[PDB]
């Protein structure tokens, strides 16, 4: 029971979802191996996803949360990449598919920065590529990612199968010997509702 919402570029909330994807982008260690090599993306289609039962199932999640974290949700609008986006609008994010070799542990990870995300998208570590081209700098495929209202509730810091006690999501952070950018992980799908669908390629700089 899912409904996608075509927004129009000339709509302020298109336009946010749009300035925040663009200014988050970073450059990455991996030299683009793993995201492709771009400074800016073709923002083809930002939909709005529709549906009450994933919404309903997130704000009764967002409740129990805040009770446990003296009144503070903690969200979080945040990035989502994945082989899966076109699943989760329809069956909302599900944990059971979690992949248990993460640095994080069986967790669905999310990003402040889309160009991060972007590196998921064609699997972990972009995996083999995009299917047409098996090219994970391909700028003729179009790509999705979703921006999604996350619930992070009380966030233990690091740098597992689900959240150290007392907490309800984990913040990995910079470290010389590990992370370059943030990541966000939670251990349950209702603590996340993937509120914008990005149709999108990467640029070609020049
Ligand atoms: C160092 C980088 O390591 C990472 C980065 C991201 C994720 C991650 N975060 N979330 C996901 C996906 C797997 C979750 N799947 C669903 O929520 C889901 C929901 C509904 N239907 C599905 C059908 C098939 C697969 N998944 C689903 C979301 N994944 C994910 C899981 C497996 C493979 C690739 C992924 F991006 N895992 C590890
Ligand atoms: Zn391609």
């Amino acid at each position: 029971g899912t409904i996608l919402i075509d927004l129009s570029p000339d709509d302020k909330e298109f336009q946010s979802v749009e300035e925040e994807m663009q200014s988050t982008v970073r450059e990455h260690r991996d030299g683009g191996h793993a995201g492709g090599i771009f400074n800016r993306y073709n923002i083809l289609k930002i939909q709005k996803v529709c549906n009450k039962k994933l919404w309903e199932r997130y704000t009764h999640r967002r409740k129990e949360v805040s009770e446990e974290n003296h009144n503070h949700a903690n969200e979080r609008m945040l990035f989502h990449g994945s082989p899966f986006v076109n699943a989760i609008i329809h069956k909302g994010f599900d944990e059971r598919h979690a992949y248990i070799g993460g640095m994080f542990g069986a967790g669905i990870y999310f990003a402040e920065n889309s160009s991060k995300s972007n590196q998921y998208v064609y699997g972990i570590g972009g995996g083999t590529g995009c299917p047409v081209h098996k090219d994970r700098s391909c700028y003729i495929c179009h790509r999705q990612l979703l921006f999604c209202r996350v619930t992070l509730g009380k966030s233990f810091l690091q740098f597992m199968a689900h959240s150290p006690p007392g907490h309800h999501s984990v913040t990995g952070r910079p470290s010389v010997n590990g992370l370059a950018l943030a990541e966000y992980v939670i251990y349950r799908g209702e603590q996340a509702y993937p509120e914008y669908l990005i149709t999108y390629q990467i640029m070609r700089p020049e």
